[PDB]
């Protein structure tokens, strides 16, 4: 029993982070095979400014050892260091774009040494609330299945309000942002209504069932309900994915959505769900199920 | 900005982690140099759980009986011993990803990061707190006994927790890595419960200081308190006696955001009867406890929003 914020363990990433400096600038970069991924702005029109610059002018650092610069070239925000030498750490991986809603690891770094590991989600508003400082740029987000990282984010920047903004693997903003200082704003975030009706699944598997009531919703009315409190939008799909653990728990994903309801309509009157007095929505129907099974990597 | 509960980065520990096999028991073990330090409840069937004798369950073994697996490559067991709630396999390699390390027993409130095991598998990563009744509030499944906690602070690994059992209420108990229980439990199927577990106040002052560096101010007040007459409010919502220690340890947090420790206590003091009003400090609507104040300064910014 018990239920935490799980992140994967952070091992097969922690090999591929190295240190990136070009001129006064430095941040992280992802060592993968003979290739060094990161933050095209550690340049800083970015094809002309790469244009003047040379390979000796990025310094690359893995450990105490200098690695060599023999090519370089930029897909969308990232830039993509060819080096002499291919990583012998790397793993099995593969580069993927997430939604929002999904989950993933972060492992935050500072001149190429990881300091800390945690999980977190993409929000529909596509911004991270996550925990970075000056010299984090270039940290990565990432997914583990069996043996394979699954790399899916790098983080560029923070906004005003404190959250942060990045890039999938290939150097494509998730959101609206652009890798510059200007002025840009995240948009009004909504609360991820599939994950929360999860953990009142994973609440209800610890023991927890004070929420729980006789009723049930149609999914038009529930969708009328949640519009109401910035809750998104629960579809189809939402309710066929929660299905393994309607079947488990012995309750609907529609009877779930009525305890939900009057949750959201009445609050938790003093009382919490699982150690919160909040509505989780950072745990996806696969952590669930992921967490509350045992599975291994 | 922004304010995680972050744990070590776990890589250090996977290279360490090995699976242990003793007749129908199968659990974790930790292979630092050529030992492998496990739970001594490997030995055991869920029978002699309620009055094992592990003297004497342990002299009936061999070497052999011990089954040890790091990855796919069976590690040879060439002597065993046990120390308190511990059972030690000597083994004939000595692990190359062996990380500079330290045992250290800590004390309750401090925090760690758990790297939850099952077959000598890692599955997850998480940071908790050493409850003050003895207990962490974790996340563990049959098959975890053997999973370690730890703190990696510079490039050094300090391993402080050994999970052993799971009590009614779904807590955990377990030892250091030197086999000694933390709270009065025993590594036996009787009947145990926790004690009433208490707020960990100098990890909710921490948590205000790094609310106010991250410029949020409301719950603040223009009050100060007695240390005295804190702890007397303080203990009738079950938090931990704030004790001169931990005044001294919140020092450098009140330099740095100009809040004097006993200002903070007052505010907290506020916060304790008032309740939130639909607002939140640092995303939460309930007051964080598992923060250290040497988590703070760690992960928080030296210059106050
Ligand atoms: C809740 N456990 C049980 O009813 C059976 N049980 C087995 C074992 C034990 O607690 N293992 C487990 C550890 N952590 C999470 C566990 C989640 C589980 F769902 C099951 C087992 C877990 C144990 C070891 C010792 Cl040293 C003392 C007592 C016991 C014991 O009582
Ligand atoms: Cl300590």
């Amino acid at each position: 029993s018990g239920f935490r914020k799980m992140a994967f363990p952070s091992g097969k990433v922690e090999g591929c982070m190295v240190q990136v400096t070009c001129g006064t600038t430095t941040l992280n970069g992802l060592w993968l095979d003979d290739v060094v991924y990161c933050p095209r702005h550690v340049i800083c029109n970015y094809e002309d400014l790469l244009i003047r610059k040379s390979n000796h002018n990025f310094l690359v650092q893995a450990g105490n050892v200098q690695l060599r610069v023999i090519g370089h070239s930029m897909q969308n925000c990232v830039l993509k260091l060819k080096v002499d030498t291919a990583n012998p750490k790397t793993p099995k991986y593969k580069f993927v774009r997430i939604q929002p809603g999904q989950t993933f690891s972060v492992l935050a770094c500072y001149n190429g040494s990881p300091s800390g590991v945690y999980q977190c989600a993409m929000r529909p508003n596509f911004t991270i609330k996550g925990s970075f400082l000056n010299g984090s740029c270039g940290s990565v987000g990432f997914n583990i299945d069996y043996d394979c990282v699954s790399f899916c984010y790098m983080h560029h920047m923070e906004l005003p309000t404190g959250v942060h903004a990045g890039t999938d693997l290939e150097g494509n903003f998730y959101g609206p942002f652009v890798d510059r200082q200007t002025a840009q704003a995240a948009g009004t975030d909504t609360t991820i209504t599939v994950n929360v009706l999860a953990w009142l699944y994973a609440a209800v598997i610890n023991g927890d069932r004070w929420f729980l009531n006789r009723f049930t919703t149609t999914l038009n009315d529930f969708n009328l309900v949640a519009m109401k409190y910035n809750y998104e939008p629960l579809t189809q799909d939402h309710v066929d994915i929660l299905g393994p653990l309607s079947a488990q728990t012995g309750i609907a994903v529609l009877d779930m959505c009525a305890s939900l309801k009057e949750l959201l309509q009445n609050g938790m009157n003093g009382r919490t769900i699982l150690g919160s007095a909040l509505l989780e929505d950072e745990f996806t129907p696969f952590d669930v199920v992921r967490q509350c099974s045992g599975v291994t990597f």
